């Protein structure tokens, strides 16, 4: 009655949240979406059809970041609504707490996918408003379950500063996250935070943290108040670590895994 499973590429995935697709795209058992330009159809016989009629092998768009197999598509939601629009309904299957599905033309989108010979496939996005009154650099953020804790996401949230460091602005997500959303977050921040640390000694204040990170003075306070780095001074945060206790955090478990970074010098961006 609601969605509950999608086809998408080789992949079968089981919804965890309500998503509005029209109703009668629900009753079905599954709902199957081309995994290029997002069209969702209701039987396997209008799917494999569409699969041999489509001529999609990416992500509509700039491709404004390609290294090697990986790239990310920059979605205007004005230019490409009917896309965008597919991709939101898409990602609410997985969100909680995204509201947003039709009125796209205020946001773009940046589109994460890994390539093979066949085309570009689609790992997960965010959206980004094009005006945040709140400096929010993210408005929601998705990676499709079967790419999740694999260092997609990690190098998404990078992504994102990325963009705001151009802009020479700060920025933070759009809260609320979602629980692998908050984890992500607060692990991405502190090893932003750890690595400047070590890598300077340095008098580093939290502005200078701020200023190149990206990263907003609260959520580096945050941050490093969970790693217990940070003394109170007369109504000031100071930042308070020896270069070995920035090692010992380094060294654990979570830092562990090799990431998929983000190569400055293959991101093709300016601010608008
Ligand atoms: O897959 C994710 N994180 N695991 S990760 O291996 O990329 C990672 C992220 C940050 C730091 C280290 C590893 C992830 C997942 C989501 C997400 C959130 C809600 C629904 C679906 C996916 C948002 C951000 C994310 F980073
Ligand atoms: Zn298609």
């Amino acid at each position: 009655k609601y969605v509950d499973k999608i086809h998408i590429g080789n992949y079968e995935i089981d919804a965890w949240y309500f998503s509005p697709f029209p109703e009668d795209y629900g009753k079905q058992p599954k709902l199957w979406l081309c995994e290029y330009c997002l069209k969702y159809m209701k039987y396997e016989k209008s799917y494999r059809f569409h699969l041999g009629q489509c001529q999609w092998r990416q992500p509509p768009g700039k491709e404004i970041y390609r290294k090697s197999n990986i790239s990310v598509h920059e979605v205007d939601g004005k230019d490409h609504k009917i896309y965008c629009q597919n991709l939101c309904l898409l990602a609410k299957l997985f969100l909680d707490h995204k509201t947003l599905y039709f009125d796209v033309e205020p946001f773009v989108f940046y589109i994460l996918t890994e390539v093979d010979r066949q085309g570009a496939h689609i790992v997960g996005y965010f959206s980004k408003e094009k005006e945040s009154p709140d400096g929010n650099n993210v408005s929601c953020i998705m990676i499709l379950p079967p790419y999740q804790r694999r260092g997609y996401g990690r190098f998404l949230i990078a992504f994102s500063y990325e963009l705001s460091k151009l802009e020479s602005t700060v920025g933070s997500p759009e809260k609320p996250l979602s629980d692998l959303g908050k984890l992500s977050y607060r692990s991405y921040w502190s090893w932003v935070l750890l690595e400047n640390l070590r890598d300077f000694r340095g008098t580093l204040s939290i502005k200078d943290l701020s200023q190149m990170t990206s990263i907003t003075q609260n959520d580096i306070i945050s941050t490093l108040q969970s790693l217990n780095m940070v003394k109170y001074w007369k109504g000031q945060h100071v930042i308070c670590v020896t270069p070995k206790l920035v090692e010992e955090h380094l060294k654990s478990a979570q830092y562990k895994k090799p990431p998929i970074t983000v190569d400055s010098v293959c991101l093709k961006w300016a601010p608008p």
